[PDB]
């Protein structure tokens, strides 16, 4: 499994349950190519979002649908989206999780690249 | 000043200087208009990006250019850029800063929203 | 002033206003005596905390009172409070800023240095 | 387990591996007693600090040897340590973590807690 998202809630203390993840590609002509989607499970996980095969070198981006994910708890947030912007390098390690922290007019990222 | 940027670094423990910042804004056609840029200060502080006049209602994405900022100082990072999507003056005319916090691997953003 | 204090709410998108702020320098006998404390204000921000003349060699914690906010705001935090603890002025006289986001289950801070 | 911790690294976009971290319960006459103690694994996980039986409702904190941390890897941090510091409940769920994010001038720090 190349590619995990985690997502976690800053207000309760809790994983982000069933919030909409989308995964593009940038194509050869600048335009973002849909890669991969999913909900996040009750521990705020996506996994098997694609294989060795298809996680080819290049720059991807990772889209959190925060803003349903607040209006489904009564709350109103800031951000459209959470996007996550980044090159996929074969020279470094070759498991990718993207972690997120949301809060309705703040969110925290970063990435965890391992073996 | 509508629309402001102030940006540190979490592994100088100083101000982010000369970061680049991009602002885009929704056209009617839904594709990303560019809006206004700029370069943060010595204090890590962007101003004068636009004006009351022309900062109307719309959806604004804000990216911090961090790949650019990271590696101008020597070092590979891992995003592209920040963005920070969002609705803004949909209640009449605010005041934003965004605000956020770089690390190579890492960064946070929040908003500080002003007035009626 | 050398020693100053900003906080900002990731919830209301606001400064973090009237946040009680505690700090304390270790003594030679290795507890923590009382070094200064204020509140923040409608900005966010805590200044005249001390003095160059008083601010010293040290280790210093800052103790931001984080339980104490939310609950003045009828909520229910997780943290008792948010502790920064670091050795100051070791290299000579500096200037530091302590820059927090507080959330009701989560919070960041970072240290802005300035000075020769 | 009903007391986890995790820790990242922000630099190398990596878990905290071989990281001290010291847990204390807060005594009646106000001193930090001793409760568990390890170090972050390959994950920068901690686990097995504790049973349901020993962890009572009370404050307890939780010190990450930072400053240890960034020395062995040839950079100068700013803090004496990490400290976390917090209450647990009986009424709320039962499975606490304590996530810490590391950079050498900044830390954040979230909980995650669970049925
Ligand atoms: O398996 C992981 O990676 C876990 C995790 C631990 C810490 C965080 C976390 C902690 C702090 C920040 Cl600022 C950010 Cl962006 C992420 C996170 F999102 C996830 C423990 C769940
Ligand atoms: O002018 C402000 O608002 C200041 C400020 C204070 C705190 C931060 C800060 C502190 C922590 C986080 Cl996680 C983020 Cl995203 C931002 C920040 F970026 C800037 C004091 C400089």
């Amino acid at each position: 499994c190349p590619l995990m998202v985690k997502v976690l809630d800053a207000v309760r203390g809790s994983p982000a349950i069933n919030v909409a993840v989308h995964v593009f590609r940038k194509a050869a002509d600048d335009t973002w190519e849909p890669f991969a989607s999913g909900k996040t499970s009750e521990s705020g996980e996506l996994h098997g979002l694609t294989t060795e095969e298809e996680f080819v070198e290049g720059i991807y981006k990772v889209e959190i649908d925060t803003k349903s994910y607040w209006k489904a708890l009564g709350s109103s947030p800031f951000h459209e989206h959470a996007e996550v912007v980044f090159t996929a390098n074969d020279s470094g390690p070759r498991r990718y999780t993207i972690a997120a922290l949301l809060s309705p007019y703040s969110y925290s990222t970063t990435a965890v690249v391992t073996n």
